[PDB]
């Protein structure tokens, strides 16, 4: 996979990064929506100092690997594809670049990076377990 929190992957590991950091973060996950044998976890952080400035992010996890890194709540009056392109290799893989996209919500922007096969997996796992 080519997504990374900080050459992180796992959910613990990242967990790890954060607490020692002395971040706060809420977890989130399938577990109760499907009795016992979940496949997701999101953890979230806000006021996270980053490239793109000071942001709330979501990490998003399946099967406990990474597949999406979103950032929410940029300026409108930031230079987006510089602060997306500045911020990828810290989400990036070493291998390989995280895919990105700037998603424009009229007062402000998300940048999600991501994983396009994983998320594509996702996606293909709702649609057949949903
Ligand atoms: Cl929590």
């Amino acid at each position: 996979s080519d997504i990374v929190f900080y050459g992180h992957k796992t959910p613990k590991s990242v967990e790890i990064y954060l607490s020692e950091k002395n971040i706060i973060y809420k977890i989130i996950n399938d577990q109760k929506i499907s009795r016992g044998n979940g496949h997701f976890i999101s953890i979230m952080v806000n006021n996270y100092r980053t490239h793109c400035g000071v942001v709330d992010i979501n990490l998003n996890f399946f099967n406990d690997i990474l597949y999406s890194v979103r950032l929410k709540n940029i300026s409108k009056l930031e230079n987006m594809e510089f602060c997306a392109t500045k911020q990828r290799v810290y989400f990036s893989d070493k291998n390989k670049k995280a895919s990105y996209k700037i998603i424009n919500y009229g007062d402000y922007y998300d940048v999600d990076y991501y994983d396009n096969n994983l998320k594509n997996e996702v996606f293909d796992w709702i649609g057949k377990w949903s």
